[PDB]
């Protein structure tokens, strides 16, 4: 291998950085509802019935598909269901869910569910409600009550029974597998020299080229290389059965580096190597359809499945994801009374781009904190009489931020709007700062809340380095941000912010940030993609604290 110990050692601090970005990567969750009732009744009276659960989701255009539908219960009065409902979770959106409880004739009771009509059977009640709500209970029991039309009757309308929802992350989905790589007198294609080692798992495409999925870090001078553990999800494999490729390479700076040797196995073949203590011997093609088996060997010194603590754990111990806002109020924008000012409030009350992307996030972040209490801010106007300010409470007081629920985010931000004066320029640090703040407090009395702050500007930054040095400082404490551009103004300036897109930060006192916490995109949905990358983050923040 050619490189200085730089380059290696250099190489190697991007992969570290770059899988406690990815984390223990991919293991995409379910979640197995099960289902239970109590005061099943189609009027008055509660006798035996023959209850059945049948599960809708419910689309946005609120149309109803059916996902799931429980075994019959005969001849009871409260139902415990054996059959369990196993659907994905998806933290991104909000997965509306709608019950809908079912007395079945008797006539029946030999019946396959799959085989029944509903229309012929007693339709006792429904309820509806999203999968955040179940999974951040303490209990991730919730009890809803069933209730029918019966014409108009907000309040004497009659109940018809309770329906009890248990939801667990299902244990299959949580186990990622460890394992730690060696190999045996490995030879470099560069003659007369040592390799400087590394390994590659790549999943098997069909007809197209392997995508890696795993890399070990690069070891100098080593022919008997033994790699630190690389971590590997079922849905990162395919199955514990599907074959596998296993590549070392030998590390080169120039970035051409060389195949030393290739297997290809399933992650079931490895355990048998490993509990045999056998190790298996590499090949390198030669002719194009013939392999040529080397000497230098491959083995699996450790090998062990584990339940990797997930996000949903972390829920269930009473972890919060607490909102925060923050609005361009500069000039920028257009006066509000403007018909195409982007802070224009329609009669009509069709929401402008602040208020969809307030929406588009605040609606699923919203039920993962249970005070509702979030932080709003703007930047870049001048309330009255004072001079500009770079964030001041939407709610209008010098106290304090928090406002009840995303209504009152909504009108904190109609009301700031008519009662200050767009000014500028465009400045992000002092709200970075005063988010931190929050985090910061939040952190030293111990509480268990993680922050998601959403910033929403019109145009690009003035104080660029007094951001990096505040996000820098920033990405130690619990606390994520997005960032969400509106109008057609350009944002390439704001590219080097974003944890995809970007680089890692640097502070102007020429400190790192411990991890990316940054996202940016603009808003020509495009949200849930930004919403997709939070767990990870959060879970980076709880690996790396201290
Ligand atoms: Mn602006």
């Amino acid at each position: 291998g050619t490189s200085s110990m730089a380059d290696i050692g250099s190489t190697n601090d991007a992969l570290d950085y770059y899988l406690k970005s990815k984390g223990f990567n991919g293991l995409f969750s379910q979640i197995e509802l099960s289902f239970s009732a109590s005061n099943l009744r189609d009027r008055d009276v509660l006798s035996k019935s023959d209850p059945m659960v049948v599960v809708y989701q419910k689309e946005k255009d609120a149309t109803l598909s059916e996902v799931f539908r429980s075994e019959v219960v005969l001849n009871s009065l409260a139902p415990k269901w054996i059959k369990k409902f196993i659907v994905a979770y998806h933290f991104e959106t909000v997965q509306t869910l709608v019950f809908r409880v079912y007395d079945v004739d008797t006539k029946f009771q030999n019946s396959r569910e799959e085989m029944l009509k509903l229309d012929e059977q007693q339709f006792l009640g429904e309820a509806t409600c999203a999968l955040s709500e179940i999974i951040t209970k303490s209990t991730r029991t919730s009890t809803l009550e069933l209730k029918r039309k019966d014409g108009f009757a907000p309040q004497a309308q009659p109940h018809h029974g309770k329906l009890i929802i248990h939801a667990e992350e299902s244990l299959a989905s949580k186990i990622s597998t460890e394992i730690v790589f060696r190999c045996s007198n490995l030879e470099s294609k560069d003659l007369f020299s040592k390799s400087d080692p590394f390994l590659v798992v790549s999943k098997i495409v069909e007809h197209g080229t392997p995508i890696p999925v795993s890399k070990t870090e690069v070891r100098k001078n080593d022919l008997n290389p033994i790699w630190k553990p690389v971590f590997l999800s079922v849905q990162q494999v395919g199955s514990k059965d599907s074959p596998v490729i296993i590549e070392c390479s030998d590390f080169n700076s120039n970035g051409k580096h060389s195949l030393i040797g290739k297997v290809q196995k399933s992650l079931s073949d490895l355990e048998k190597l490993h509990l045999a203590g056998q190790g298996i011997n590499f090949s390198l093609p030669t002719g194009a359809g013939q392999n040529k088996v080397l000497k230098s060997q491959l083995f699996v010194d450790k090998f062990t499945e584990t339940v990797h603590h997930t996000f949903l754990e972390y829920l269930a111990s009473g972890f919060e994801l607490n909102f925060m806002v923050a609005i361009d109020f500069t000039a920028s924008n257009g006066n509000p009374r403007l018909p195409d000012s982007l802070h224009y409030i329609d009669p009509s009350g069709r929401l402008n781009a602040y208020q969809r992307a307030i929406m588009d996030v605040g609606e699923v972040l919203q039920f993962y904190d249970s005070d509702k209490r979030f932080p709003a801010w703007g930047f870049g106007a001048r309330p009255i009489d004072a001079p500009v300010s770079h964030c001041f409470n939407l709610n209008g007081s010098s106290s304090y931020s928090e406002v009840d629920g995303i209504q009152g985010i909504m009108t904190s931000y109609t009301s700031a709007l008519f009662n200050v004066s767009l000014a500028g320029p465009t400045l992000f640090g002092p709200v970075i700062n005063a988010a931190a703040m929050i985090a910061s407090a939040s952190l030293a009395q111990g509480s268990r809340k993680y922050y998601v702050l959403l910033i929403i500007t019109d145009g690009v930054i003035t104080d660029l380095q007094e951001t990096k040095d505040a996000l820098v400082s920033a990405s130690d404490l619990p606390l994520s941000i997005l960032i969400v551009g509106v109008g057609g103004a350009d944002f390439k300036e704001m590219e080097i912010l974003d944890a995809d897109k970007g680089e890692r930060l640097e502070s102007s006192s020429g400190r790192l940030a411990s991890r990316d916490i940054v996202q940016f995109v603009a808003l020509r949905s495009v949200v849930q993609a930004l919403l997709a990358e939070l767990p990870s983050q959060f879970l980076t923040y709880m690996r790396i604290r201290n």
